[PDB]
């Protein structure tokens, strides 16, 4: 079969005046032949564009993209990854719905789960879903969605996503699952048994980060439409250029992917060795506790993960004098970032919910760019060895 | 004190590196000095950025130009005028709370407020908002908010918002008020007594159809304060080229909007003379229902207007035949739209609202550009004499 | 209005999209060998490489064909792009130019240093005379190029009277329009046979890209031009026309208002009691008013005053509020500059001479804010 | 040593407002403190910014990834490869000079050369740059510069860049080097003894097919100087706009740079021993004239290569045929591009000139991109192999 390099490089579609590189169509609106054209389009039947918050070419295009990795029915383009998450849970949950969600989330989307669902009359329980009779435990007559993210944010910690589909698809639950640590390159969750895989675009698929984004692929033409339909009312867009460079970026997606991969799990086993680094949270590596399954439902490994050092002020030592890795949030780019969990990320997220997740002052996560892995290396060996 | 045109062109700010023009921030994330000043950030003191989702230099720098011309505490910035509607809702209404909002409102505000709305547990009543008596009789002690558009989409209806802030402000309740059809340089609904006012940038804003976008300021630092938190989770966001081509658009704002008005009156006068038009829907008019309250409250008009037909066929020979208009939805753009309500803008809203709304498929939806009067009036007078 | 034939422009909609998409890419497709032979011969509809052209940068130069009533129209990289790409196209090793002795700093830059090393012998005269252009004149004189009003001093040259002796001589006429943009002076409707601008000024007038544009009376010019762009690598990115097109929409709405503030600015100025010399075009006290009056349908804002002192100059330009110290020119908002130490620091200083530019002058730009607001921020500074 | 993957994605320069991706100035002019503070900038003295068309924070910034790749004085950015290529030679050369060149060049070049050069009084010669003997024969007194493609566009003939540099540096000349079709990554001229050496930023070094540019890099930094005394007069610049994409492009120019070499080589080496093909013209082939000297001075090779076939016809049968391979001309994309040198990028060159270089209707040119190379052979195969 073709492999996704070139499906990639050849997108589906028309060129647009035999235009190599797809346009950039900023726009707002778009021109009727007739008043029946207009009608027509409005009703469903029909081919052509609207308005660019119902469809913007320069944006399908990327949406076709993603689509074409994830095996999806279709899929939306959004203005964040947060836009996706909104748009792929708040379409189809409503008041008196329950959600099971796993308990280590991106910090905004504990917010988003725990401050803005309960206020719209919906059900939410954080639950370690690394531990499928957990999940189970948790179910309701009202059960609705269990939201996933695997390896997650910031721990790597590893849930069962094919063993919790088999409960989902049975008792009529549907499963949405995040994949940006990994990328539809390693991870495709609809694979696994998901119905709907999303991304924040802002990190690995875009890959350069210059744009803030995000996509949600779904099994069903029914799923899409309703996605799709929601957000032409919540109203989270991707720009015309940000599309384009969202595209742009995702053109080299599986070589950065595998790029990282590599380098990811070399820097890991290097800290994992060292004598100042207690204990190294890398879902590639033999001694974590969740490598078995992510190994078997995943096709490699993204390169941002997390790690143990002795003390906080170690810790600090560590992120303050790094000359190649950046201290920065965000995560997936080309250079490598390093980051302060405790204290940044998941600074906002609630102590109750910290403790379980479980982030201490001691953690430091990176995210390995594609240098050379033997100059990031030699970075955080004279930064560990310090006066 | 300044001129709004040099307000516009000299926006409060440090330069860039000695950059005339606000650079494009096109960037995800940000740099720290150390842990400490990070972890500040967070908290968040004291000056800096982070991640462009939780604040963009060239999208602050547009929010701070619609923040100086609103009179407001606070302005935030999205990707569509839906994401400012939503935000500036749903931040604030929960379950169990209750809106107000005016019975004729753009297509897909209609599709938000009586869709997905209540399928969060917020009890939503489409009301007759032009008459006063009739928002305190729809009025409950659950009633957290009033929702408005005057003049309003297509109808060009009118609503006392100095007299409905009177209410919201006693009984407890927000107002919010869509000013997209006059722009905030001829309705500023903070001056009003109203709490939040909102803008589709996409329109007359932004001017040149090249961009969607919204924004929204409110008179209160908390009410921004919550609005930009429910956009940190809701993910609406204003993309930093979009944000640079608006704040670029809206420097020829005030002169765009002064010949949108004249031109927009102008040819409603010869539209209303014309003997194949059966009403013009101009709050400009002398002859148009709440022209008084318009004229009191607004201190211009918006030259995106709706008139009638003799028939649904008159009404297609007219936008098939145009030259200089271009037939496409939306509005405010510097060249001259027309567009046909009953299938187009407002076909997806249940036709038990339309009725109240009175669209019919007789009715015709212009905006009127910048272009030379002249050309347009003389494109309306080919098409309409065939 | 020419305001209408700018908003509708020639050309197709592409899939239905008002605003004309950005084609932000270096080569096209072809759908055949022959297809694609046919193109690189100039048979057939459609686009091989953005050099050769792009249509959205196409799309700006039918914008600035229009209003200029041109055969054709080029669009660069910068002005000087157009500039150069305008002279050396034409002009060839044995030739001779006779151009006006005012001119922007590096068009005399172009002049003086580069053109003479390529065998082009060029000569600096006052073309506000028609006199001394038929003086200037010798047997291979191939081309006047013009700059009027001149950068700073706005020394009006008469086009049409030069124009004449061009076309009796045989020499091409190339009009440098940037001052005061095609919505007010249209060269080619005078009789010259180039005529060309700073996009990065009033015909784009955000200041937020460099560009050049120019247009040529018949056809074979224009395509002698594009060639030379070929060879030559001066070529607007597809961005930069998509922003140029967009800055074009409001370009007569501008001018006006530009117009306008200049001459009340001018005059405010003129009636000061710390300005010695005013030079705008559009005063009846400036010498070339008379025939800058018939030759152009209106004026920019662009110009230049006389101070008491060096010391007073340095007064009022470290002093405004709202006017921007800045080089450039034809922008939205006000900027301000001194020419002797910036724009004309690098013109010889014989030639700085010639042209009157002393320590004294500051030259201004008026944008469109309020006039009053500009005034007021003039008013407190040369008094403050 | 700091490996080039680590260079390119850790440029020096301070960071604009903290921002990690750095800033689009998409702006015309700049703002002065006082008279005199931009008095000196006109003057030299101070730092730093003016006027975009004297420099750019955001071009500056792709300029000095360039010149550490490059190992340069100085780089300077141009609107297009003919800008950068007009610079590099009508900077330096005035009426009564000499300038030597490759017969075999770029289409536009043989242009500018043939066409624009003579008219400006300066003389000029193509010559066979591949025999050191020819290039010593054809010079002058007057002889001030000689400018060479190295593999030629689109033959790949290559010259001794290394034994001209000598010749160049005994007799006072300026040796100027088109190094396109290579890349920085695998070819630099400053090291073989040349005194500029540029690129169509174009083609690899963005390597996305959406921006047109140039840069020209200088071993001095009175000539990079002199480039862009000539930049700012002739005005040939590159946008703030494409300046941001060029160096977003350049991030991944080493791996991408990888996979062209690798991907070129085993198509090349699949078309030779393939019956329908007469002949192919890969530098990187032993068959090949001139492989010894291309892989002693290189350290790889681009994946844009020429190939025979048996007629005119043949050749339209497979060009016409493809369904990865996009006919078109250009070239370094990430997407893999085939076009027709005799009716195409070189139908403008006169016959002459044509019959020297060797061009012939049965010619095809391709340029590998970074598909999979399976895909891309099986599609040639297929083509190949048609009824
Ligand atoms: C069907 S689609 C179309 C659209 C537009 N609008 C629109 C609007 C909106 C939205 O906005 P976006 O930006 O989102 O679009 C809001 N508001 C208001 C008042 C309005 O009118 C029209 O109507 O035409
Ligand atoms: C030294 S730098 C400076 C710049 C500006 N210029 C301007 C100009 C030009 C330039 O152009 P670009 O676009 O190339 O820049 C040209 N021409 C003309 C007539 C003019 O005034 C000024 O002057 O300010
Ligand atoms: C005819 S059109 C086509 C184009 C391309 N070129 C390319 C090139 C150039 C150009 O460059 P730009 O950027 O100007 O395009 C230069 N050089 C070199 C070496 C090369 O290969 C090809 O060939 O394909
Ligand atoms: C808490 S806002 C910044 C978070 C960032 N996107 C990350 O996951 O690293």
């Amino acid at each position: 079969a073709q492999d996704i390099t070139t499906t990639l490089l050849h997108p589906k579609g028309d060129h647009v005046l035999h235009s190599h590189a797809y346009p950039i169509f900023q726009t707002s609106t778009f021109c009727f032949d007739s008043t029946q054209q207009g009608a027509d389009l409005f009703m469903g039947k029909g081919e052509g564009h609207i308005y660019s918050r119902l469809g913007n070419p320069t944006v399908e295009q990327f949406e076709e993209m993603v689509c074409s990795i994830e095996g999806a029915a279709g899929s939306a383009a959004f203005g964040s990854g947060m836009g996706a998450i909104s748009s792929s849970t708040l379409a189809f949950l409503q008041k008196g719905d329950h959600l099971i969600a796993g308990d280590t989330l991106y910090g905004c989307t504990v917010s988003l789960f725990t401050h803005w669902l309960p206020r719209f009359g919906i059900e939410v329980d954080l639950i370690d879903t690394s531990d499928v009779e957990k999940v189970k435990a948790a179910w309701k007559p009202n059960t609705k969605m269990v939201y996933l993210e695997s390896p997650a944010n910031p721990t790597c910690k590893v849930s069962d996503i094919k063993g919790i589909a088999v409960v989902c698809h049975e008792r009529g639950a549907r499963l949405v699952v995040d994949a940006t640590f990994t990328s539809p390159c390693f991870l495709k969750p609809l694979e696994l048994g998901a119905d709907i895989a999303l991304h924040s675009v802002s990190k690995y698929i875009n890959g350069h980060g210059d744009v803030i984004g995000g996509v949600s692929s779904a099994k069903t033409a029914e799923d899409i439409a309703t996605i799709k339909f929601y957000r032409k009312d919540a109203g989270s867009l991707m720009a015309p250029m940000d599309a384009f460079l969202c595209a742009r970026g995702m053109k080299t997606l599986p070589i950065r992917m595998q790029i990282h991969m590599e380098n990811g799990l070399k820097v890991a086993k290097f800290l994992e060795q060292h004598e100042k680094i207690v204990k190294v949270n890398h879902p590639g590596l033999e001694s974590f506790p969740g490598h078995d399954i992510a190994k078997k439902q995943m096709t490699g490994y993204g390169s941002t993960f997390l790690f143990e050092m002795k003390s906080f002020e170690a810790a600090k030592k560590l992120m303050e004098h790094l000359k190649v890795c950046t201290l920065a949030v965000s995560l997936g780019c080309v250079d490598t970032l390093i980051e302060h969990p405790a204290s940044m990320t998941h600074a906002a997220v609630p102590e109750n919910i910290m403790r379980k997740q479980g982030i201490t002052p001691e953690l430091v996560r990176i995210s390995v760019g594609i240098e050379n892995v033997d100059d990031i290396i030699a970075d955080l060996k004279q930064a560990l060895e310090l006066w």
